[PDB]
């Protein structure tokens, strides 16, 4: 119910993330047989096969029966062990990623959250507006019956009623989208939710821009990635190196073997040759190679790398650029939450004492209850705009954690430090 | 020129339906070459080579003639079956797509149509507001030239009339704009389409949601895509499972070759040994063989394969819980589109009432006729305002019929009977 | 620092131009491995291999000592060269995209230059705003302080100078991000940017459209990109056609062997033919083989690259629909333009009008001095939306021209002819 248990039980809902571990899963697994082809290569064989030699040496007869077991076992190859260390690097960055990913479900968990709030909210106020345009419409109704006025007017209050009637239920309608909105990260309904202590709100300062930008030069996770991608591009390089490698090989086997002449050739001077035979043989021994030069095949991929690396380099220096606008950003969009919590209040204030001021009008009867509403209205409007002020300081106050690329459960705790009252949902 | 004929002469014009078609074909042709490797492999490869040994057994020249035909044809190998139904199953998704794609041109289709009409309406509206304020800056100039009200105001008034008169070009603007949109679509300019009948609105009740739900359920394009997908990579588990077969065979190869004798070395004993060949051949037979253990080949792919599968399964999920929303949505933005149609209806009447007032008013004229054209203006503003609100009951009415993965001409059809008089488009 | 220098700067640190650039450069460099396979294949791969013989072949030890160069050379196989003009198109392609983003990283270059200029606009003229709405709350303020008033009307005040308070931040706000917006493709900061000489401002007429669209048809970088594409599925279904080549091709290689005989089973009766031999040999021929019937491989795939010709042919006509819709959009905005700057010209000339009235109203007292200063605020508001709007006349002149597919640096330093006042940026 409270944010920190509403993480808890979407900590486990969210697909997406358990995708992106499953294929994290699927990276570190793939790393076993990127060291697999190092691995001895045991086989096996075996055919059957007649035959008959036409023409020429012609009425020969020969079935032909053979198996065999085929160890194998290169020796000397790097690009291998090259492919290896690709297969390692992009497995870093599926983790990488994949933390990246946690904190967008941290993100999107909170603002999903506040969103149910912030229709609670207008719900109830598009509610007395309601009431307060009804009431309008009663008295200029009773107005037109004794005939003090045209009926034009009474048409009008007649929109103002109908038209409100669409905002009620145009926001009712949001609240129970925004519920669904919520379930869509936990694939549960909840009844209700904590309301924010706004009592004890925390107008805290924002650290100076530079050691945040420091921070943010040492662990974004972006352009950590941008740079795993770099060095994945130097692999890439020496792989491309790699076909100037001798592959120093090493065979081994052995196979049995029968095939049985016949044929009336055979017959008449056989000379042991013709004979069927049993022999059996145990072959084992070294295998090499050597391009030497094969048509500039290993060449124009060395440029290919090359163009590769640096572009690569473009995409960090892009991504650099990209996290200095972001974070000065969200720190500037903090700012600028304050100020407008700043503004919000003073309004609620000068809502709240025009408010009791109008009453003071009633205490003696001077105006209608109708207009007290009115006031009541922008009262409650002004009310949750600032509480609407107060989660954007909050979600400006994530995202500037999260341009750090640190972001923990923590800070969500500290964020349900805030919460207070239960609060129905519909 | 009627929304239905529209979508007549749309379902050629659209290339991207017919591009989704013939991928599909592809799709469906590929399951042929799927089918072929299990075909026999007939061929030929005959070919000359002289020789000429050196060292020990120098000076000996020969060349040989070969030439022989080798068909082949495996018997035992459940992975290829395997492939055919990956490709099976992959033809069965373009379908879907593709069938989802039609949809989607539905849906653009009427959607650019109903633009137009909008746009008409603004248009004619925005005119009587040019003529009106054109007046009241006439009327307001003669006031100068008596000699009252101060120059600041006539400026004023040049003011308005000029921004009405940007409003007007934007307006038109914007029609052309649409026009062309509903050519993009057709490849054809159309002068004039068939007006809506207000008169004759379909105020249909929405089905309980439960209902529609079970529905949309029982046949979303989308979801079913996915259990698709999901079955796919089960084929690809026992594809990977495919490795521990063994390969059963049958080669079946035959032809002649002459190798003709040549040089010094030859001469002296050549004991038929050393004549030239003549011979031909007949072989055919069994190519059997199974890997054993090969450093974990067959092995990582399964757990890939299981990752995969598990990921695709999440997807799965996710578009459901992704759908649930959308309908959910879907039903009550339809809601809101009947508040909204109703409150207009209202203002409607109000402004009417409103403007047969002050025409009355301008009955002994105590205003002016362009006050009338305001109250005018108001009116036909709200009027089709109305109208482009029952046009969003329609898009509503097209899209809760479209997450159900349902639609069809059909309904479009009705939106045809909706259709009324004729009108011109520019 | 005038837009010009600006370019230049920005030419060479702009990464994404860079990087496709050097994708040209693969492109390109990649057609020599397209020729590559023509050339002749040298090579080596000496090994050496025991022996060891069993049941009836028992007894006979022997190992095998082998090398040999080998040299190939294809010479019949049309799709190699089929391929090598695939390349060549991608070389086309890669060219025109690289094209594209030449003229992109323009356009982006002059869109930020103006949103600084307009953020300089609003920014000054919000804190005369600031300073009129003060002086108001000191007004009523000191009217409470002789009691006058309602404190009610002292709170209004307040809240309006809070909120125009966070007007200033956000907008000073805005500004910095505007500058970091520059900076990202600069990586440069400025101190101050180059004023617009509106006194001279352009308003030229449009060339007719049809005109507009037979120069369309000439060269937008997309559609002759699709063209190329189209053509690329020709050579695909070329290619496809190849498989039905006969494979002419031709051997080359020499080689030295020794195998060295041992065991008991060798001694007695050797008959030469159980003793050592150290040969070496010259192989050289002809090779040759052609597919016959191979299970309709070359069949399906026929079909295959038909579909994808097809769907390629409506991705052009796509295009061409996209171009069509896009350069009249283009013209039309700048009508558009056109007739805003004309609004705003004239309500420029009303609001000043009016500043001078009630100036003429201070001279003599009438008014207090802020209200005055309220005509100064939308006196400057309108003038540099007003300025806004040029800006957006040279926004157009540049999408308009982007359409054609042309842009080049001079219509960049014809905008560089409208620059005039150094004007600081913060």
């Amino acid at each position: 119910e409270n944010l920190m248990q509403v993480y808890q039980q979407a900590r486990l809902s969210n697909p997406e993330l358990r995708k992106s571990a499953a294929d994290r899963d699927a990276a570190f697994e793939k790393i076993n047989e990127a060291r697999s082809p190092l691995l001895p290569q045991l086989g096996l064989g075996a055919d059957y096969t007649y035959s008959n030699g036409y023409r020429d040496a012609n009425g020969i007869n020969s079935n032909a029966t053979s198996a065999s077991l085929q160890l194998t076992q290169s020796i000397f190859d790097m690009s291998k062990w090259r492919a290896l260390t690709l297969q390692e690097k992009a497995a870093g960055i599926q983790d990488v990623t994949y933390q990246t990913d946690q904190q967008t479900l941290i993100l999107n968990t909170a603002t999903a959250y506040f969103n149910v709030l912030n229709a609670i909210d207008v719900l109830s106020y598009t509610q007395a507006q309601k009431e307060a345009i009804y009431r309008q419409l009663d008295q200029t109704t009773q107005r037109f019956n004794v005939g003090l006025v045209a009926i034009t007017d009474v048409q009008n209050a007649r929109a103002q009623y109908d038209t409100v009637l669409a905002n009620e239920l145009t926001a009712r309608n949001n609240l129970d989208n925004a519920v669904e909105q919520l379930r869509q990260i936990t694939g549960n309904y909840y009844p209700e939710l904590a309301a924010l202590n706004v009592e004890n709100f925390k107008t805290d300062k924002p650290q100076p821009v530079n050691a945040l930008l420091k921070e943010a030069e040492k662990r974004n996770l972006s352009l950590l990635q941008a740079r795993l991608s770099q060095d994945l591009a130097r692999e890439q390089i020496r792989q491309a190196q790699d076909g100037h490698l001798p592959t120093l090989d090493l065979t081994a086997s052995t196979g049995i073997s029968d095939t049985s002449y016949s044929g009336s050739k055979t017959r008449g001077a056989a000379g042991t040759q013709y004979d069927d035979s049993n022999m059996g043989q145990n072959k084992v021994g070294l295998s090499f190679s050597l391009p030497i030069y094969q048509g500039g095949m290993v060449n124009s991929q060395v440029k290919q790398a090359q163009y590769n690396f640096v572009g690569a380099s473009e995409q960090l220096e892009s991504a650099h650029r990209s996290v200095v606008q972001t974070v000065r950003s969200s720190f500037n969009n903090i700012n600028a939450s304050i100020s407008s919590i700043n503004a919000y209040k003073q309004a609620v204030v000068s809502a709240q004492s025009s408010l009791d001021a109008m009453e003071a009008g009633y205490s003696v009867g001077t105006r209608t209850i109708v207009d007290v509403l009115d006031a009541t209205t922008t009262l409650y409007n002004a009310k949750q705009e600032l509480a609407n002020a107060r989660y954007n300081y909050l979600i400006n106050q994530l995202n500037i954690k999260s341009a750090l690329g640190t972001l923990n459960e923590q800070d969500l705790l500290a964020l349900n430090n805030a919460l207070s009252k239960p609060v129905s949902t519909n």
